[PDB]
């Protein structure tokens, strides 16, 4: 069986809209989704239908472009290194799973790297 996927709405956490978050949802999570790359990272790791029944005894911390998404859509990051801190999760969670040289980890650093040229050109705080 599958875990719930990662909560996206915190309700009583207290929400702002920056410069950061912005271009973290307008360029850099949709940059990343649209790279040919993106389609296994855009949503939780199916594991059933995978037929992974490992992946989430390895994977305890599940997270995915979908669910970025939907946090910055629901301001449930008030630091930008909170949603940063997603992504890091997202590809490193990839290099734990799998190993060096596999296909979808060369996809992962293709997508890190870019990520990482985006969070450059990150608008000041
Ligand atoms: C986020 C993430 C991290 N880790 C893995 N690892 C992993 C390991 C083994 C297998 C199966 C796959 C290979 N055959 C078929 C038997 C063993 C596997 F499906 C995935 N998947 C991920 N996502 C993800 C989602 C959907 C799909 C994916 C990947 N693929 S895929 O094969 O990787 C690709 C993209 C075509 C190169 C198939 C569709």
């Amino acid at each position: 069986m599958n875990p719930p996927p990662p909560e996206t709405s915190n309700p009583n956490k207290p929400k702002r809209q920056t410069n950061q978050l912005q271009y973290l949802l307008r360029v850099v999570l949709k940059t990343l989704w649209k790279h040919q790359f993106a389609w296994p990272f855009q949503q939780p790791v199916d594991a059933v239908k995978l037929n992974l029944p490992d992946y989430y005894k390895i994977i305890k911390t599940p997270m995915d472009m979908g669910t970025i998404k939907k946090r910055l859509e629901n301001n449930y990051y008030w630091n930008a290194q909170e949603c940063i801190q997603d992504f890091n999760t997202m590809f490193t969670n990839c290099y734990i799973y799998n190993k060096p040289g596999d296909d979808i980890v060369l996809m992962a650093e293709a997508l890190e790297k870019l990520f990482l040229q985006k969070i450059n050109e990150l608008p000041t705080e």
